[PDB]
């Protein structure tokens, strides 16, 4: 488990279920190809979405579909989406948290990298 | 205008109106005495707080009374109130703004010291 | 465990280990009276604060010693701590995590309660 | 002055100057078209990006070039920037205050409409 995905919910105080995320990679020719996606637990986490074999070196963006979670509770939302684009693994392979914390019109995004 | 504050809606995605502002210096018996207060304007600030001449040395407290805020939006919040405690140094001319944005069960604060 | 706090560090991507945390309970005469208080582990977390027959009704504040934190990184921070002041199982006991994301001029902090 | 972005620091408490900020807009075959672009001033904001007349409704994209801010700081950053991606709406007076709170590791960034 070398990704993982945790959202909070600024409004409610709980954890952000069933937020769809979908996680690309930058391929050779600066195209965006899917890599993964999932949408968070009950606990607002997302756990599985790869391999330490299959996450590889590279630039890769975690896009948060705030957008969908907004509609459904009633909530006409800022932005369209959320997006994590960070650089992986390129001193060799680490653990990553990406968390989120949203609001209708804030957001607020951290890491915590691990050996 | 030594200190400003600066409050803002993360919900509505407005600034934060008529939001009430107490400020504090710690006294030399550990005690925190008024200094200033106010409320927020249109623009979700709060401006002549102070002088340079009044706001010397010291801990000062900001307290944000966010709750009163979130009932009158009928949302019932965690908080209740924002703190900021932090040294005035007065190392040089400087001038303070307190920034806030507010969630209800959030808020999150950042010093611009210019 | 009804009291949980973790603590994050923006700065270095990674849990803010061994942060002092004082928790009071506002009493009778208005006067904040200790609680309970502890340091943060390697996951920059505290547990163990409380117990569900101890965390009664009321007023707690929970004291982050941020100050200290920053010194010993070789950092001058802004704060002097962060204070998280709220109304406790007003309606009944409830688990709450109080999370708090620190750089060295600002932070954020979020609770998610659960049932 | 239909768009602003503005940019703070929360490592040192200070605006976030010099700053590269790149606009885009969504175009009809779903590509990015570069819209505007500056970088941050002293006040570390960004003014007079585009027009009311241009500023259309659309779904914009404001990227804030994050990596290069910290680099120039002698501080390696985890995120390659920052993007804020949004509909610009159109329905009565608005106008956007994009704010982005900078950290080696995290950063926020809220919406004023007013
Ligand atoms: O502004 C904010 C940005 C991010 C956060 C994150 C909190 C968090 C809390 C946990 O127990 C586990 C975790 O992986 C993340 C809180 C506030």
């Amino acid at each position: 488990c070398p990704l993982m995905v945790k959202v909070l919910d600024a409004v409610r105080g709980s954890p952000a279920i069933n937020v769809a995320v979908h996680v690309f990679r930058k391929a050779a020719d600066d195209t965006w190809e899917p890599f993964a996606s999932g949408k968070t637990s009950e606990s607002g986490e997302l756990h599985g979405l790869t391999t330490e074999e299959q996450f590889v070196e590279g630039i890769y963006k975690v896009e948060i579909d705030t957008k969908s979670y907004w509609k459904a509770l009633g909530i006409s939302p800022f932005h369209e989406h959320a997006e994590v684009v960070f650089t992986a693994n390129d001193s060799g392979p680490r653990r990553y948290t990406i968390a989120a914390l949203l609001s209708p019109y804030s957001y607020s995004t951290t890491a915590v990298v691990t050996n």
